[PDB]
């Protein structure tokens, strides 16, 4: 049918959003610190700590796949990110401190991102 062609015009052109957006966040990131999922063999005992890890090329993978059904769902995955590592990094670490200015900075990105997904439909 052709309105699910016009969903799937939707869903391609959150898409579409969804990558800027992904790419803006990635950017806030020099470091790589957020990059790829934390290693299981560098840190056997992660999965004891936290249930859901994300990162963001595990975010790619699943936009690329067109996965994300609204910005609601793509938050939550940048917002594991941050939270993850805020749970397992103390306070007074690099890697705290890095999830800390990712998410202040991203806050900018994600508040004009919900204004284009409720303007532009």
């Amino acid at each position: 049918s052709m309105e699910q062609v016009a969903m799937e015009l939707r869903l391609t052109e959150l898409t579409r959003l969804l990558r800027s957006v992904l790419d803006q966040l990635q950017d806030k990131d020099p470091a790589r610190i957020f990059a790829q999922p934390v290693s299981l063999k560098e840190v056997p005992d992660y999965l004891d700590h936290i249930k859901h890890p994300m990162d963001f090329a595990t975010m790619r993978k699943r936009l690329e796949a067109q996965g994300y059904k609204n910005l609601h769902e793509f938050e939550e995955d940048f917002d594991l990110i941050i939270d993850n590592c805020m749970k397992y990094n103390a306070r007074d670490t690099v890697f705290y401190r890095a999830a800390v200015r990712l998410r202040d900075q991203g806050g900018v990105v994600l508040r004009q991102a919900r204004r284009e997904v409720d303007s532009i439909g």
